[PDB]
């Protein structure tokens, strides 16, 4: 399992919860966060974070890079991060890679 | 060691808290987050909690049993690897097993 | 690449940005928390991607500028991060073997 933590303009929070839902990919958790790159410095963003199953990183990201993207210095990142385990709270049920 | 991360509903951050709190887990990060997995975005809380390996499953259980209704919308944990864990203050650095 | 995740206090953010600004490491994101350690009180939440070998300097930059010596300076946590993507470009930045 992995966790795509994806920093974007706020205004595109729309078009990656679609680009998302339309591939089946419907859980997700959304933060309010600031940032700068190489670019008041800190300037308002959003920080999504979804939780998937190894083999299907590589489509979560392209649906982030291409609903996301507008070609401007500023558009964000995505970074991949390992999940060994994953819990539903309601049953108790453990998910292991 | 581990960051054990807890997607709850707000209205359950006082248990977490205190289940924690009891079992010797003092130490903890919350945020407020939205999220979705079945309006759309709703109001949920976000609890991260960095443990040594074998405190994991008592974090997890601690989480589980105070954060439950019963209804949908519980919530999810997540368990992320951590490799390394400074303490500001001192400039102490925990690093995990082997090399 | 690793995910260096600083948790300190609010009126420290300044030094903080200004350190590893001069360091070179000018990308970060910010998020605005709340914490307690050994009655939940406000923090800052700090997290700055790099390559492995600049981790050591990264930590260090931020417990120098970070630290006051009295409880409640925080932590720094250091996450494995396996692919980093660019959405301006699509670029994937990955460790080499
Ligand atoms: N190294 C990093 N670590 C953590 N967060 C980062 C990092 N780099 C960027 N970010 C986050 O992503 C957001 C967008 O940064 P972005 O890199 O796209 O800006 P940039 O200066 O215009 O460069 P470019 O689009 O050419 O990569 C930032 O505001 C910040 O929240
Ligand atoms: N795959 C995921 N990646 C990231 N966050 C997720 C994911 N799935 C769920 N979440 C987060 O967990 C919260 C609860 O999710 P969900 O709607 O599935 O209820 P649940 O208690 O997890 O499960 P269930 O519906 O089976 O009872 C969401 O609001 C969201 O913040
Ligand atoms: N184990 C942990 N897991 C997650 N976040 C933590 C943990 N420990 C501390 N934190 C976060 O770091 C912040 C500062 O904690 P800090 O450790 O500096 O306080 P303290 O424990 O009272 O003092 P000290 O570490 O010097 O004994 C907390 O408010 C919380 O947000």
């Amino acid at each position: 399992m992995k966790m795509v933590v994806a920093v974007i303009r706020p205004e595109k929070l729309e078009c990656v919860k679609k680009a998302l839902e339309e591939r089946g990919f419907v859980g997700m958790t959304v933060t309010e966060v600031k940032g700068r790159g190489e670019q008041v410095d800190l300037l308002q963003k959003t920080k999504v974070e979804v939780v998937v199953s190894d083999d299907a990183v590589d489509e979560v990201v392209e649906a982030i890079v291409s609903s996301a993207r507008t070609g401007k210095f500023g558009d964000g990142r995505i970074f991949v991060i390992p999940v060994e385990k994953s819990v539903k709270i309601r049953t108790g049920d453990e998910e292991v890679a």
